[PDB]
């Protein structure tokens, strides 16, 4: 009852972004996201550029984008469209509707202007979604639910993660997907995408947990890695997320049958 | 026994921040924080101005305001020392350690940088706080957990909250209380602030729910009521201000005895 992604991109409640997705990781052998988690904009375009024919999705960091400005985004759109990826921006959105309907539209980011995807928390319960929905529904944005984390001590455990599932099936039109540590939906149509991903066993000093593309993708069940620091800190990040890409792809193709 | 703002200044384990804030709410007979939920630099340091007599406190978001500078920041310092008010930045931080160190630091907002309060989600774990704290410390800041929220469906409930408690207990150094609906700890050194307070009953269009000022610091025990769109779509700002002012105070004062 496992579907490629190919054909997880014709399901008849597919939403355009996703499907979109899932065509270009399709295409491309892909089933990595970089968290490209860097405080100047050089590096972030140079690593987009680089690394964008290994990757399905780049997840952006604005609020630490010390050189912000809406033409590095611009040029960061360039790059999307030449090499065929997703931007996914971090910034993990948690308030009641009329706020992110602002945060995620205005300021000085702009976010909706350049951003595929958004991801938000379910604990404000789901005004949260229906906030950013008002604004990204037209642009053809789609949202992540934020279902569990990756860090110790997580709060989003049993009744916190049906919960996020129940919001994402309730809103479908918009929500394309989870963030969280396995596969929380049986539903095909929804994304999973899973964080706290290195080669390595390991953690941080603040309490991120690692697993294994292999464990992740291919006894979890999830679709995606995010991989920040398994690639950013490597001498060569070409060669590191061309690692990670061989790891989430295979684990992936290993579960198809 | 409850004691007074003046005498909750001076506990031995108050936080600096703490104390600064109680001093002030005490000499100037206020305990209302206005929310500046306004897209615009002129609007937010006029409203500081304006209402900066009435306020212990102002709510920027920075997320939202279109013409951010640091040097509009720095005007705002201005104001906030000349009036006798803190400023605390509504972003509600909500990620691993290691991104909200980042996220608190620097960017172009460098909120660590002109906010004396920040506010961060439980849902991560303690390394929101650890992280947060590794930036705020060395700083002199201070932090506040959300232990509840204001808008419906809102999964801060039971277990989470008694989380949101232990979390700020545990971290003392650099929390000095909470978001919530309620008094959530008996430690008299924490300082309670609840948002979704309106004169009148009601909500948004977007799950905001509202309470009076009487029932969430006389009935419920909090401190500080959190007043956006109540003070800011009247007629007359001043007015109103002075309104939940007198309410909030008046309210305080009876709880004391
Ligand atoms: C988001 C949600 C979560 O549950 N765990 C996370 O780590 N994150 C974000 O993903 C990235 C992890 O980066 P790294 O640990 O691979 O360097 C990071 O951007 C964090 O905010
Ligand atoms: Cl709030």
């Amino acid at each position: 009852m496992e579907l490629s992604f190919g054909a997880r991109a014709e399901l008849p409640r597919i939403h355009p972004v996703a499907s979109k997705l899932l065509r270009l990781m399709q295409k491309k052998e892909t089933n990595l996201c970089l968290s490209a988690d860097v405080s100047l904009a050089r590096e972030l375009l140079q690593l987009a550029d680089a690394l964008g024919p290994s990757i399905c999705m780049l997840k952006t960091h604005v609020d630490i984008l010390n050189d912000f400005t809406l033409d590095v985004m611009k040029e960061l759109i360039t790059l999307a469209k030449c090499h065929e990826f997703l931007i996914f921006e971090n910034r993990k959105f948690a308030d009641i509707g009329n706020t992110v309907k602002k945060q995620y539209e205005g300021g000085i980011f702009k976010i909706a202007s350049w951003a595929d995807l958004v991801n938000a928390h379910v604990v404000p319960g789901s005004g949260v979604v229906k906030g950013l929905q008002e604004v990204g529904l037209p642009l053809h944005r789609g949202c992540l639910l934020i279902a569990e984390m990756s860090s110790t001590g997580s709060l989003a455990t049993g009744d916190y993660t049906r919960a996020a599932v129940r919001m994402a099936e309730e809103h479908s039109e918009f929500v394309v997907g989870f963030i969280s540590g396995s596969r929380v939906s049986m539903k095909p149509e929804f994304l999973h995408l899973t964080p706290g991903v290195q080669l390595e066993a390991g953690g941080d000093n603040l309490g991120q947990q690692y697993n294994s593309p292999q464990e992740v993708i291919g006894k979890r069940g999830s679709d995606i890695i995010i991989v920040g620091r398994g690639i950013i800190s490597a001498a060569d990040r070409l060669e590191a997320a061309e690692m990670y890409r061989k790891a989430a792809w295979e684990a992936y193709l290993s579960r198809l049958g």
